[PDB]
């Protein structure tokens, strides 16, 4: 979407900065996940989107806030990448190694 930014708004919900089907990194502890935006709601006076684990399908699903997701870009992936390099084996942990 390319335009001109000008329009007033009322006094309901807020809006949402990412969209559903784009790529972003969610946070589910001290590393980040590859994830994608599957749907995005708003309560509690805060804007959530339902994340979708790439790792594995339907892993838990769970709904997260618009702090918690990245947009995906060079400097977020800065850190994703930290992360998932400064801890190897506890990223590991859990997961089902194999296809060797």
């Amino acid at each position: 979407g390319s335009s001109g930014s000008s329009g007033m708004a009322p006094k309901q919900d807020p809006k949402p900065k990412f969209q559903e089907g784009e790529r972003v990194l969610c946070f589910h502890g001290p590393l980040l996940y590859e994830a994608k935006c599957v749907k995005v709601a708003i309560k509690d006076k805060q804007v959530k989107y339902f994340i979708h684990y790439s790792g594995w399908n339907k892993n838990w699903d769970e709904w997260v806030p618009e702090s918690r997701v990245l947009k995906y870009v060079d400097t977020n992936l800065q850190k994703q990448r930290e992360l998932q390099k400064a801890n190897q084996e506890q990223y590991a942990e859990g997961k089902m190694r194999g296809a060797a």
